[PDB]
């Protein structure tokens, strides 16, 4: 089924939504030994590794980028013809964190000037809809219910702020991380294996640093109009303006 | 770089004319150049399009690049840069083009949409922020309508109602390139002018009535994680389809 | 009540032109009644019933309400007459100055207007109610700046000599009306008027509306000291270095 | 003045708390002054306004005039200044105060989705709040039964109305005493001032405690607006002023 409407409020004010039990239990331990068939064929890898181009890597994982109960949400915030930009799965354990990336004015030099827009996740509404170029579907594989486990965790409304948070902090001196620090509106969020997390990329968002024992799991999904192209960083534009790809903004690893 | 008035005029009208960019020599050239490449047929009567300019040319490769054009460009799309298309349009008597673009023209998916992100821009601590801009340059003097005249809907690049749905639903058959509309108006410009356009603007151009070769090429820039400009019918099954879907334009139903 | 078209013509451009509103037998009336408050006539509703029942005449109200959509209420109701050598230079537009002594704003939100779900929502418009016919420039035509409504960058104070409206601008575009005519205005728009050349009396009554809790039209020079001034302080027009 | 990060707050949030504003002397004269309105009648203190509190209390006509109050309010609404509004507020216990604001909650006049007196914007490096209150603590709130502030996140700019659907589906309970999944309660010291865009949907829990629980609140916006004042429609000759506030919970609840 499609969205409700308290759903799409809510992902419209906070910049995400938790859809929980998606997937049911057989199906997520499907998607964890399907990710652990893949450490069999190609061996070798650190614990916290990344895998990335699922689709391409399993027919189970190309199967679950086009899922209705992925798609179908996907829809009721992109609004606009889809396209699969990425897919990819994370591993995480002991001692491994992310630190804040997205928001929705950071800056960028652009060489000869400094921009505060990102139009690959510059969204907006019109006429009941919401449009949203960038966004994720985050598929959990295990348990985080606690800060410790490494949880999700976001600033509040920064996928609709006016202001830049993280240049100030950068040239401030500062070079610990707010998932670390802490910040007045830094929240967390828990999830269950089989939960979703629909994610406006706009949002400013990380996750605490991991403490406990144990493999942290998901397979995340982004999506967006045809005429984006599959994900891929760019460090900057190329001279020739045939460079492709994205170019991010501040994000906390510039300088923490 | 832009002036402030040339940035006012911009973000106002959705486009600007910048006369006299390219000397009547280097007209010749590029017209020269263009005498030689191959056209294909587009579909619009008495019209040549030569597409990909700066593949099938080392002249219109280096004028892609032109900093006469980048400067104007990088100030109205302000995002890391790429070229998304280049072409040329070689047009006679009696060829036309019907109204395309417009902010909040409609798309049918089931759910019936009012935006198309590939135009859709804003502005931000004194900058234009606009992810689809063409700088047509003009190889040929256009100086009254009946010469093919650039036209636009005022306004359109920011209009938050859409236009053309209502017009095929009420039977309407004929383009308002034709028609006529009290906020269309014409744009007329010599030969080396360049029109920087927002793509968000609703356009075409009058039907040509006069003898000679309507000329141009044009040059499309956007983001870096924009797709090189090709049209789409619409989303692929396997969501893996790339280009641009358009959204209601006159050629549906003129 | 305005026409889906009429609707994307006042959002794109700022004005709407409705031609023919009042008959001829009423412009004469408004002009009699104008011809007797014997420049500028202040608070026409107050000095005189014909005027107070066209301030509420159905043929305003409902195209005005299709621009507000808010609660209404009259802000100010006056005429204008004008002779040769009379002006108007330019003043409204989205993003022009304002010095408030201790910074510089790029916002007027007396004029600021916006849109959702299908309504246009403009907190200042103006239903101009024109008695006489303005068919050329020398007329003092109503003229204005295409899409200064919207503009995100200001225009005025950069080149704060000469109007605009005399020296010209290229996107600075006329209004020719009709007597009976109704000029429906978002007061964001820049505007103002022609010099007018020609002879003849040229007559409007002006009627500008908006939301119940706007306080009536007086123009303020600042905020007060004790933060009880009531009014608006317009940002840079160009009578304020022309 | 406000600093980034506090801009940056109250644009994300819709709300700011500036903590330790007014000294325990100043507070302590503040609810003296609340106290020599109440002597007016006998009796135990009241859930109750107090209204106009610049003209009732030269103490209070000072505070709304006050630089810890004006400098703030300036950084966010960024026009000509003008005092809408000064009441003073007492909450005794079995007090609530249901939900209201929000930035896209609907009225019927047609059916109209936006309420320009609160609908903000951001324009080169400044807010543009035409409604915002500085609500002065004079009492420690620390827990949700003590009637905390309460607000739904994100609801300054939201683009979907919430109330509606729960006033026609036969809803009757308010929000505040139900929860929310995005409603927040917010903890504040006397002296602290909590600043308000008030586009934002807010209320307070239901007081479930003894002790009075005190505040001041001053509301400004542009010279443009009018001074606050409850309007149920537009007048019969358009000429009435006032404010038509759209759904709020006590339209039903
Ligand atoms: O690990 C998570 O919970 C979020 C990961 C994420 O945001 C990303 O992969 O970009
Ligand atoms: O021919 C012109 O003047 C404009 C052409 C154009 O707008 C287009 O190629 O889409
Ligand atoms: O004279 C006109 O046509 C317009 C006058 C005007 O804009 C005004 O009265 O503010
Ligand atoms: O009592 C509170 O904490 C909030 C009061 C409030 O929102 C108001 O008076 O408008
Ligand atoms: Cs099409
Ligand atoms: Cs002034
Ligand atoms: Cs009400
Ligand atoms: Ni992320
Ligand atoms: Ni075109
Ligand atoms: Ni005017
Ligand atoms: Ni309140």
């Amino acid at each position: 089924p499609a969205l409700t409407r308290e759903q799409l409020y809510i992902f419209d004010t906070t910049g995400f939504l938790v859809i929980p039990g998606v997937f049911g239990s057989g199906e997520v331990e499907s998607f964890r030994s399907e990710l652990e068939r893949l450490d069999t064929v190609d061996p070798g890898f650190p614990r916290t590794r990344r895998y990335p181009d699922l689709p391409a890597a399993s027919p189970v994982f190309a199967r679950l980028a086009l899922d209705d109960r992925l798609l179908a949400p996907v829809r009721d915030v992109v609004n606009q013809p889809l396209r699969l930009l990425e897919g990819y799965g994370l591993r995480r354990t002991k001692d491994s964190v992310l630190y804040l990336h997205g928001g929705n004015s950071e800056l960028l030099d652009l060489g000869d000037r400094q921009v505060g827009r990102d139009l690959s996740i510059t969204h907006t509404y019109h006429d009941g809809k919401l449009y949203c170029p960038y966004v994720k579907a985050l598929v959990y594989l295990s348990d985080i219910q606690s800060p410790e486990d490494g949880s999700f965790c976001y600033v509040q409304g920064s996928h609709k702020a006016n202001f830049p948070l993280l240049r100030e902090r950068a040239e401030r001196g500062e070079n610990t991380s707010l998932v670390d620090s802490g910040f007045p509106t830094l929240s967390d969020v828990f999830v269950r294996s089989g939960d979703v997390l629909l994610l406006n990329e706009a949002l400013m968002h990380g996750t605490r640093r991991k403490l406990t024992e144990g493999d942290r799991l998901l397979t995340a999904f982004g999506y967006g109009p045809t005429f984006f192209t599959e994900w891929r960083e760019l460090d900057a534009e190329t001279a020739d303006l045939r460079g492709a790809g994205y170019v991010d903004h501040d994000v906390e690893e510039d300088f923490v």
